[PDB]
């Protein structure tokens, strides 16, 4: 059991380990479009003395954080273990040397999308991003008379095929990405990824159709089954005027019973309707998953929240160091230092709070995060708070 | 069709609507322990120039708003117009008159539970408290390393018969309400009439046990049909410790597969698992809404977050009044003023964000809630939030 | 295995056999007031050499038939052969029997409800009558601008306990009977079994509520599990206006999502509805059976359309009789003859054309009746046609 | 918002949004088959200011109506209104200018099917035929002795593919659509599409086989997940022998549980079982819609039944016309008056009368039809009925 970067000899044997692993697997043609996103020692595989028995890589991604500040993320991905080869460490070896990796080539935090929510808290990743599932029955939604652009003339939202208005939907989202906590650019090879799966499969998914609004869109198509419920597969407005417009159109589709969405805790539809109880949240779970790679990078990249005048801490993270913490006029300095930890954590717990999608508050309520002080506690809430909501880019 | 406060004579002809209006009807016997609670002009029926075909009244309650402040509050309650008198406006003159009353008697808010979530926006009633149903698959749960009161030695927790340790449980709640934003105030009528459905019913409910520690408890009661599901009834813990104790307890109960709880957003109970999905959200709703009767009165008898520095603005209340509102020190003056308004919003709004649970950002984003400048919607949200998380007391 | 009238001794056996045959049974105490209704030869036991491993019998009913026409009509009932004596030929012996009886004895007509739809045809009981379920999803219901009783004032329909207008009901039901074909008298111990049945009882079915109209009322209850379902147990209205003002106030029961009911098919809610597809059929099948005793009793005893003109055929009745049928202005004259027959059908056929809810066309092209002159298929169906439509009184 | 006939340039445009609004649609190349029975101002398209947001059209139809008399009817069908474009009166227009269109070339009747049931009667729409669906439990299916074509010798009845007996299917279909109420003439381009679904699609349907009569057929194919489902797509039948032999080869089909067809109310199907219970209605729904253009050419075209004696009225349809009806020898005359009217309706409840689906009696209790005199009403009732009963013959 080697733990080397694979050759071009290696791939057939990590493709197949893939489609083993993974149902969702896309198949090797189109493996190798995502494949331009790994760097050149981007990838370990495991050899059993010999064919592949474990994998792990990381993408090149850009992370926009509170602040609108983009960082060079690691986008963990592609990681398995052989069902022959459970209970060996391989897992721990793997991401040991990515981390390595992805630590000496400079990366201030690392990403992924976890398959089960209790493998990656012990590797340093705690939940940043929340997915909400909405469905409406727009059958009984009315919009609120405070709801915008409910008045006379045209519409200023468009249905389309999306394969003809790439340049705009690409327009679109770069805005989006760049301006929300969450974000990330998606490069070319992702948007030809998207738009090949907008086309009906035989005996697969449905069309995409798309609704297109100068500030935002829509790409949705009829549930493969479920032939009254229409799947929002994505969503980004960038105004709030886009995002009334563009759910005013899904509420029209009259052949539909039910609309579905993947979107965040602060999604304002449910404000749009007058009976906010018919976008009924039936499905909540972790998103991204950050590990803080370099404590004092990460924490001094991001802006905070200028609403909380200036103060001081030591923030301890286990085996991870501790700083002495300023943050005032919404920056921070994390600096070395000896003085006595005023709050302590794991390193995964900073994960969570970094994005601002947990609050200090809860995580001390479960003893991840110690301190004595609760008026620091406090503090933290509000200084780690993002003005604009977190929300989750794509699964990678 | 005549408004009338009931005499001692319409009192059946109320308590047959709420049998056909209410399907948890609780049968006339027991309507008379929640009577008691019913002030002597806090009920308006209407009748048929002659039968019951309209009846609305207010309880009432104390409620706990943020900075540990108790509101005398007008619970709305056993609101029911005939099915032979729908679309007459019923509802409409009844709520007039009762708000005229609570408003008169001076009381600084009026609350209710919506038994659907379109019909009390227009009354200026808004959802203020959230209600998370979390559902663990206990099987797979293992408490963290990080999660208090998991060391050798005895367990502080007790399993008992809720009827033995009433005084505890009331002495534990008293501490909670007077702790929690949310928090009701529960009188000694409705501890008769919660521990009275802890017994089991002939094919009805089944038994309710309690797990006692000295600062929590937990009512639970297996599912009359799914024998795997254990239904946490309520779950009242003043310290961390008792928390995590109860749950660790409830985790303990290994013949069954699931623990349901109606809980709150900020429920630290995911973060105390290694693996924080198997804490399901299965369900959310609107809990307690919120009329604000009197805008100076409430906006200034409830605490600010310390956080924020002191600043000024115009608040506008759709037909409601406007008001200089100056927010420092976590306290706020709101006196009447001319003055342009800055920010505008109808009553129901106002009640959203009260005790915290809703962000003027979100209710901004939907147009809810109009302002030009973002500089004061990041000091609304910030000002308006609980340091400590809204829950939602008790159904009324 | 002897075939006799029951002795007082024999009562406790066949109740043992009904508890046993009938999962619907409700027990002795009332079986003794439905006894009331078994005339002093109404029934039949078979004994082993000694317990009852057999029954049957008949009650003394009131059947309107068309033209308002009340004729006397055996009410099979109560049959049951023990689960150790099946494939015996002990239901053809015991329904031998009790028809020689049901035949001396001077009835027109024997009637009864099936158990299963295959085993009643064999000997002469033919479907009469035929059973809708309608349920409406009343949340999309609106009245059509047509329908009756939809103005300003007071409404005519109370919401009363159906145990406190027992009178009003009584009244109303024998206006209902007389006047409609499958109308059945019921008496004073019906009316006391019906109303036993409307209180709440514990762990079964939740309390009956009524709504009363001066020419009309409805029972109904919500169903047991599905607690946004009300299940109408029954709907008598006389008029157009109390029919249309009953189910005003059923779409009016704003707390339930579904109003299902067992009707006809003519019922005309669906066309009271601005989308008659509200009201879906769930559900349907066979109501009253009718075995004609006397070809020439019967046929001669109930009214025709006074549409078709007069007309003369032979109809034969398989080992059942030869008869020249001559009808006109609305009545029929049906004598011996032994002239060559123009139409033949099996007792059974007779039974679903009497009370007009099959046509002899259409049992013609399924050749259950014979004929070569579809001349006279067309002037049966139009003579044996209901101007009333046929409805299903009460289950026995 | 102008309303044009669509130019070759505005058919892409209108292919997307009948994609996008209908979840059947079948693709732009068999779009081509169809449009072929779309005459030359037969179509109308909304642009806005530009994309097509809505369309509708005709297709030129030939219908059968009681006397086996042929209509030139115009098939309303393609109407689509883009979801941002809704609430705007695109349809009001649309179908405006359509019925004008319809009215100026001569059609006396258009007819539809509806996607939902209660957006066409403001529009003078009435649903004319009803479908219903009977599912056969074959396991426990016997036929009756007095049931045709079960005797010795071989069976008149051939199982093969569909697509090597085409003219056979088109000769028979051809014999009952001239024969019975509802029929509709196939065109060649409709038999082209009807046999490219007889074909197995990669994840779609499966194969359909045929059952093949001198005088009837039955197109069949397993369900493509309940695998012991097979449903009847359709099943033509000229002769009642042809009817059963059909039947006899449907419930051969042992390794199904259960046979599923849409067919009409008075489907004799039940009565050529043992126990007419195992066709149980699973489904009902409205079939045909009719739209009465010109209410003296449609009346004085159709056949009246003989049975009912010569009698005169006047018919008022609202904003419609006042017309002396007067029927007899099973023709009418309907000549223009200003006599009091006598019988009152609007014009879509004409058309729910005129195929005989509908009894004038049954749309009176629900005052959707206006007399004072209820004799006229039984004449209506029998005047109106069908001899050969209404059945729907393909969905357009
Ligand atoms: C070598 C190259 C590296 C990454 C990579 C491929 S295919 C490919 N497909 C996807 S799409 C599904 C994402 C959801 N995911 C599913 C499981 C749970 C986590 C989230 N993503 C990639 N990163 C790659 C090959
Ligand atoms: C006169 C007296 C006034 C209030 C009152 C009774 S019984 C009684 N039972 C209850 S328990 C169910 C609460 C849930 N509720 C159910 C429907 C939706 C809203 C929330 N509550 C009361 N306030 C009273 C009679
Ligand atoms: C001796 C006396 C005779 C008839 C009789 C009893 S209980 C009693 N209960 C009923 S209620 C259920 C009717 C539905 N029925 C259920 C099975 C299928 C047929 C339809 N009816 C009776 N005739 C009697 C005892
Ligand atoms: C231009 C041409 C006009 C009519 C037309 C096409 S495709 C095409 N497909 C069909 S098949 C489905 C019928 C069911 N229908 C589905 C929705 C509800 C109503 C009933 N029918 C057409 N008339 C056309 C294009």
């Amino acid at each position: 059991v080697t733990l080397c970067s694979p050759t071009e000899d290696d791939w057939p044997g990590m493709f197949l380990l893939a489609a083993a692993s993974f149902t969702d697997f896309i198949g090797p043609e189109s493996a190798t479009a995502w494949r331009t996103l790994v760097p050149t020692d981007g990838a370990v595989v495991v050899r059993d003395g010999s064919e592949v028995v474990g994998m792990a890589l990381y993408m090149d991604l850009r992370l926009t954080v509170p602040g609108e500040v983009v960082l060079p993320t690691a986008g963990l991905s592609f990681v398995a273990v052989a069902p022959t080869h459970r209970r060996r460490g391989l897992l721990r070896a793997m991401c040991a040397e990515l981390h390595r990796r992805i630590a000496d080539s400079g990366y201030p935090v690392a990403a992924l999308h976890a398959s089960e929510g209790g493998i990656y808290g012990r590797f340093g990743y705690g939940p940043a991003t929340t997915l909400h599932e909405l469905t409406v029955d727009r059958r009984f939604a009315r919009f609120h008379a405070d709801a915008p652009g409910g008045g006379l003339g045209g519409s200023s939202v468009r249905l389309v095929r999306p394969t003809e208005h790439r340049g705009e939907f690409e327009a679109i989202y770069e805005r989006w990405r760049q301006q929300v906590p969450g974000g990330l650019l998606r490069p070319q090879v992702l948007w030809d990824e998207l738009l090949a799966e907008a086309k009906a499969a035989p005996g697969g998914d449905r069309e995409s159709f798309a609704l297109l609004h100068p500030d935002g869109y829509a790409l949705y198509r009829v549930d493969r089954t479920d032939l009254k419920l229409a799947r929002v597969s994505e969503l980004r407005a960038v105004t709030a005027d886009a995002h009334c417009a563009l759910w005013r159109a899904l509420i029209g589709l009259d052949s539909m019973e039910r609309i579905s969405i993947i979107t965040h805790p602060q999604d304002p539809l449910p404000h749009l309707l007058t009976d906010t109880r018919l976008a009924r949240t039936t499905w909540r779970q972790d998103g991204l998953w950050l590990r803080i790679m370099n404590v004092p990078a990460a924490l001094e990249a991001r802006g905070y929240a200028h609403e909380v005048g200036e103060f001081s801490t030591v923030l301890e993270v286990s085996d991870g160091g501790r700083f002495a913490l300023k943050i005032g006029d919404g920056r921070a300095r994390c600096t070395p230092t000896d003085a006595a930890a005023e709050i302590e954590m794991d390193r995964d717990v900073l994960g969570s709070l970094y994005l601002g999608a947990h609050r200090a508050s809860t995580l001390a309520a479960a003893n991840r995060l110690r301190t004595k002080d609760s008026q620091l506690l406090r503090r933290l809430d509000a200084a780690f708070a993002s003005d604009v909501p977190v929300q989750t880019a794509f699964e990678f």
